[PDB]
């Protein structure tokens, strides 16, 4: 997890303020009243999870799936943005009536030269894929993607009476995607809607093609129907050269629902009655954290007001559609009430009682159980590949994280999160300006983290506010989108909470009074000082959710908060392959334990073996890490380095010695955290596993020299805690979840303080 | 006893596959002009699939799974004498399936007293180059 | 083989025939198969009509005994 | 008479990890978890020692009892 | 032996088992000591699992007419502790032709470094009949 | 059936089932039908026609011949 102060908060993490969305710099704060009321249909969302493994080349095909996938795609970052996915896959397909040659060769798989015609039909369809690369000879496709598409219309069933078998079909694995949508999200929506106006018509034209084909004859004869197969489909090609223009449209909706928002009355800003029906816009006014999406874009891009739309007519035809009512989107519309609510509440009491810590946090079991994949490449000889799964590193290791399924639940961590309670003296005058704020997501960390790039460095351009702007361009993506999640996520989420918001400019820069932010009301805290707001006039009124988010009384989490967990053994007797890499190939590595008694090195060395008592190597497999098992640990280990380097920086700044009990305790009580933490991890039965075997090894060291072989004299009281972290150690590093430069962390943590048990055991 | 008739069919069957890809080989080699060829080379494939399709019901449907469950206990069993089980996945797919299956209805037909055995290796010999890929199974 | 006959076009038709297509007796196979001579030598043997004089009452004649049926 | 390590068992005498029974081998050791339970009761009882002559003898013939010698 | 548990101290315990202890039959011995075949062949013959394929009607497959009392062995006093029952299939990924054991949950004492199967919770389930045993009382 | 009933409980005889699917494969009863068996076939079945050293009995008695230390 992670934290901020009550007061402050922009000296704290400017990333979590309006006014950085809005890219105020750091200076004034927004405040500037005057107001119009709003509603909410609690707005639009994604899913949250949803792991699961799509079937094609069954031949069904549907443009909802393959829209799916494309997205997916772009969320595993194969290449950039989806409308670049979008934009090369027309350049594809520019290979469309230029390449009569589709028509004719597959129908010459069809035999073929087809002008000697006949019901010729026999039997061979599934795999015009090896044909149909030849066709790739014919039509390169350094994606697979769009070659794995073409082979469709042939083959979808057509002819669908014969030809004939597949009894096999295809695969990909869609995991979880991005909760909340931004900008280059929702272009990559529509985008992926033409895409949608694309292939469903691609389906129909063949789909009655067929009824009138088989004109019997039989399936009737070729070098005709088939040798059309697709040219109107190539005219339902050209049918998609215009949907509309992306960025055009989504900034066109952005902005005249900005004009609807923004108190500016004149012409430029006159919401025509002849239009503020019509529609979907009535409730879609209502969607706020789209409206984070608003604010958004128009930090980036200023506003740009193309206005592609008129005042009404046609200020429909650029609203007629947009990527909620898309099915195109994983992303869906969301009804009334809950919002995406599944956080509870609780606060620190003095019995006066303002929160000196507000709760606020997770909801989330973690896998019970991963299975590692055995990569069986045969087929192709390149990116093919089978993974069979098999029980191996899986049952026995699973059933050990089964305490981990315990002991590490989020609600247990919160509930000693909120045992650092008392601080600061007595009782009762923990309270001086600023309470810490403390805060994480299951969300942020699982996405962010599953693109392999440790989120902290990005929570830490949060918590300076200021972009370090240094990355990739890649990278300057996952930082980009960790940023509107974050926010947003903690914006719809205190909207789920208050009932109430109103629109506000903003002014400063203005630029032209349309850049705009939120101020929000309640009433029941008490007479307080409390952020800026103290509380005046017996409501809040602030900008700035987080100020919102302290007030509010304890709760309850809502949401099934499991992780779900996918399961294949079917789908892999099926596959075939899809992009999968990342996992990565070998399933495991050695971590080297070391200890010294009698003044004697030791070095336990152990691998990497199944090390669970059954040989060797195995090999091969490699497992996926679960995002979220690893993610969770990664909020704490956020934490850790957190306090420790924070309130080292107060070991450097007040020299109070009171101040000096704090750091003292607050410290050396996260000293105790990860000290009872891995204290518990020790009796794990692998850390049991780690711990008879390891210590069998170096006590066969003791038989090494033949003095020190004088029995054990390693074992009193210190040595056996001391290596009860080495447990931990195996259930960090290579138990599939922690990525070292991390018991590296522990390490000197562990070097910080006296440790010992500290009692027990 | 020893079965007649049905070696005259299997036999013809056998033979006229030796006329069928030796003609169409030839029409590749020249015939000429490309709208032909692949049409051909795309006949062939689906006859070998043909084939295949067919072979897994001379075997794997009684009583030849008798042969592959058989053939899986030598194999895995020889893994462990050598020692590792290790790499043995291969219980598994098409490739090494095609291998196993058209091997075992092939057996089977071995056990049935007709088509020699030459008819074997020349057959594993016409589905090898054809493609195989499938992946029919299953 | 009939679904083979497209292939392979294009008609000819004058300069090499015709063919003998037609024949692939599952008697003639079974007749001499039944005493395990292998007819398919007898076949070659009516390829050029001639018998090669497999000197044997029990070799020759018995390939003969074929051709006539 | 032998011996063998209790966690490594199917390391060591593999075959007779009754896992071996079934063609089991795997990365997995068999096992996990499911149904429907009845205790299997009633075993064929002890043909062990129970040594003894016995006749053939009369042409009156037991065919029971020369089963059991066949 | 049982005396000689005693040695040697001192106590390990997790780091190397356990041990088989347990076997040491007059009746596997006696059952193929009577053909004279010499059992003790047969015995790393179980140790290795697999046999050693000594391919004559009556050499190979008496060695197997022995391996599968020696199984029928302990299953029934696995029985008696206890008549805890199934298990499932366990078809793995190949192949489904039916392959189901026997399961023994028992009842334990709470420390197990013995079994892979770490399964203590208040008893192990159990994967194999042996490990009952090993659990038993004497 | 008034007796496979009683092969319910004569399940002591497992393992025939392992070595079944080991020494073979896939069991299928192929002379099945439904009416037999049933029928007649369980109770041909050989313990009820008790030959052999087939023997039949309760419980431990098979086991009350092993020691345990």
């Amino acid at each position: 997890g992670f934290n901020l102060k009550v007061k402050d908060l922009n000296g704290s993490a400017r990333g979590l303020t309006q006014a950085f969305a809005i890219g105020e710099l750091k200076n004034q704060l927004s405040v500037g009243a005057l107001q119009l009321p709003l509603q909410f249909t609690r707005t639009f969302s994604a899913s949250m999870t949803s792991e699961l493994l799509w079937e094609v080349g069954k031949g069904n095909i549907d443009p909802v799936m393959y829209a799916r996938l494309f997205f997916q795609y772009a969320q595993a970052g194969g290449a950039l943005s989806v409308d670049e996915l979008v934009n090369q896959f027309t350049e594809y397909h520019q290979s469309t009536a230029c390449n009569p040659e589709i028509w004719r060769k597959l129908t010459a798989y069809i035999t073929g030269s087809s002008n000697r015609a006949i019901k010729a039909d026999a039997v061979g369809k599934v795999p015009p894929t090896a044909i149909l690369e030849q066709l790739r000879t014919l039509a390169p496709s350094e994606h697979e993607l769009f070659h794995h598409i073409t082979t469709d219309f042939v083959c979808h069933v057509l002819s669908p009476l014969g030809f004939i078998l597949p009894d096999a079909a295809y695969v990909y694995r869609v995991g979880r995607t991005a909760t909340y949508p931004n900008f280059y999200a929702l272009v990559d929506c529509v985008r992926a809607s033409d895409l949608r106006r694309m292939l469903t018509a691609l389906s129909s034209v063949d789909s009655k093609m067929l009824q009138a084909t088989f004109k019997a004859k039989g399936a009737l004869a070729p070098a005709l129907i088939s040798q059309h197969l697709a040219n109107a489909a190539t005219t339902a090609f050209e049918r998609s050269r215009g949907n509309f223009d992306a960025n055009a449209v989504v900034s066109s909706v952005l902005t005249i629902l900005g004009r609807l928002w923004s108190p500016s009355t004149p012409k430029e800003l006159d919401p025509s009655a002849r239009l503020r029906n019509t529609n979907g816009i009535d409730q879609l006014r209502s969607n706020l954290a789209l409206f984070i999406a608003y604010q958004d874009m128009v930090k980036q891009r200023g506003r740009a007001e193309v206005i592609f739309s008129d005042e009404e007519l046609s200020s429909t035809i650029i609203p007629w559609f947009i990527e909620a009512m898309s099915e195109v989107s994983p992303f869906k519309l969301r009804p009334i009430n809950e919002t995406t609510s599944y956080i509870g509440q609780t606060s620190a009491i003095d019995h006066m009682g303002q929160p000196s810590h507000v709760v606020v946090y997770e909801d989330w079991q973690f896998a019970k159980e991963i299975t590692a994949f055995t990569p069986v490449k045969l087929a192709n000889n390149s990116n093919q590949r089978f993974l069979d799964v098999e029980p191996g590193i899986s049952d026995r290791m699973s059933a050990t994280l089964a305490p981990i399924g315990n002991t590490f639940a989020v609600s247990a961590f919160v509930k000693n999160r909120t045992a650092v309670y008392e601080a600061v003296s007595q009782r009762g005058t923990v309270n001086s300006n600023g309470a810490e704020m403390t805060l994480g997501f299951p969300s942020v960390v699982e996405r962010d983290y599953a693109l392999d790039r440790d989120p902290m460095v990005a929570i830490a351009a949060l918590r300076t506010g200021i972009v370090d702007e240094s990355l990739e361009a890649r990278a300057s993506n996952d930082l980009k989108r960790s940023m509107f999640n974050y926010y947003a996520a903690v914006m719809h989420y205190a909207v789920a909470h208050n009932p109430e918001v109103v629109v506000s400019e903003h002014q400063g820069v203005a630029a032209e009074q349309g850049s705009l932010y939120l101020v929000w009301n309640v009433r029941t805290e008490l007479r307080i000082p409390v952020g800026y707001n103290a509380i005046e006039g017996g409501s809040i009124r602030t900008p700035e959710p987080l100020e919102a988010i302290a007030y509010n009384k304890p709760i309850q989490p809502s949401e099934v908060l499991q992780a779900k967990v996918l399961d294949l053994a079917n789908h892999t007797t099926s596959i075939h392959i899809w992009p999968w890499h990342e996992a990565s190939t070998e399933f495991a590595y050695e971590d080297a334990y070391s200890v010294t008694i009698r003044n004697k090195r030791y070095t336990a060395e152990v691998k990497e073996f199944e090390l669970l008592g059954l040989g060797q190597r195995r090999e091969r497999v490699r497992i996926l890490k679960p995002t979220v098992a690893h993610a969770i640990i990664q909020m704490w280990y956020s934490w850790f380095v957190e306090d420790d380097r924070t309130l080292a920086a107060a070991r450097r700044t007040s020299r109070d010695d009171a101040e000096k009990l704090a750091i003292d305790g607050r410290r050396m009580q996260n000293a105790v955290t990860l000290l009872r933490k891995i204290e518990m991890i020790g009796t794990t039965g692998i850390g049991a596993s780690a711990v008879h075997l390891a210590q069998s090894r170096i006590v066969d060291q003791m038989a090494g020299r033949g003095l020190i072989d004088d029995s054990s004299d390693l074992h009193v009281g210190i040595n056996r805690h001391r290596i009860r972290i080495w447990a931990g150690l195996a259930v960090l590093q290579m138990m599939g979840l922690l990525s070292r430069s991390e018991a590296e962390a522990l390490t000197k943590v562990l070097g910080d303080s006296n440790a010992l048990g500290m009692v027990v055991a």
